[PDB]
């Protein structure tokens, strides 16, 4: 698992650039001089709890090499960080902000991330993301859908994504359907091209009406792929659902999904 991996030195890079930041904070764009691509790699914002930590997150990636799931490279120390493949495009939140996107494109994203969150739960233990939402969705330069941001994986803003059992019960053992829900809104945002509860202001009002099955609203069928929307909007409204159980499995979404992008 954690065999394969390199360690990397700083000296090994250049051209450092920011491209994201927050909690784990500081992702930089780098070449890597020697091997002539592009990498990214994010660092810290000391002690051994980070380093241990940081080699899981790796070690969960590796786990997962998958078409769909973004690789990793290994290790810096000099400013510890996670050493991964760099993808172009950057994130679905900021795709979805920019411009109209064309439908047949946006079954494609759909598809390929639930493709990936199969491949995630198909694992033996299966493997849990717990923070899948467009922002840790990235993207290739054609477009190509990777699964990005394992930092809370297991074997503000994030309120959107969580499922309405989390603000029902304290402390609830971890599942599938978390995955499954929190994909339902993924959806939405596709299918919106908008941030879910963007406008309503009030944070607790509105989780409490979810733990009531409050949702996002319902988009309205579009004009070029009335059917195909038609479809999609019932799969998200499956996912989430109240009842955990009722939801599908991943193994039922990705059948449906893929009939989406004929
Ligand atoms: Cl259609």
């Amino acid at each position: 698992a954690l065999g394969l991996l390199r360690t990397f030195d700083a000296g090994e890079f250049a051209g450092w650039e920011k491209v994201g930041s927050g909690g784990f904070g500081q992702v930089y764009k780098v070449r890597h001089v020697h091997w002539k691509t592009w990498l990214a790699i994010k660092c810290s914002p000391v002690d051994d709890r980070e380093r241990m930590e940081l080699l899981e997150e790796a070690k969960k990636m590796e786990m997962a090499k998958f078409r769909y799931i973004l690789p990793v490279y290994g290790i810096c120390q000099e400013p510890v960080g996670l050493v991964m493949e760099y993808m172009e495009t950057g994130s679905l939140e900021k795709l979805l902000a920019s411009e109209p996107l064309p439908w047949d494109l946006r079954f494609r994203i759909v598809h390929e991330t639930a493709v990936g969150m199969n491949f995630l739960h198909c694992m033996s233990p299966p493997l849990l993301h717990l923070n899948l939402k467009p922002a840790n969705i990235l993207l290739d330069a054609h477009y190509h859908v990777k699964i990005s941001d394992f930092g809370l994986a297991k074997c503000f803003g994030t309120i959107a994504y969580l499922p309405p059992e989390r603000i029902r019960e304290k402390s609830r053992l971890f599942d599938t359907k978390h995955d499954v829900y929190s994909f339902a809104i993924v959806i939405w945002g596709v299918l919106t091209q908008k941030k879910p509860f963007a406008d309503e202001k009030n944070i607790l009002h509105i989780m409490m009406k979810v733990v009531k099955g409050h949702r996002p609203e319902l988009p309205p069928i579009c004009r070029p792929r009335p059917r195909a929307c038609a479809s999609l909007i019932g799969l998200m409204q499956r996912c989430w659902h109240a009842d955990p159980q009722v939801r599908p499995t991943f193994q039922e979404i990705t059948s449906e999904t893929e009939d989406l992008c004929e």
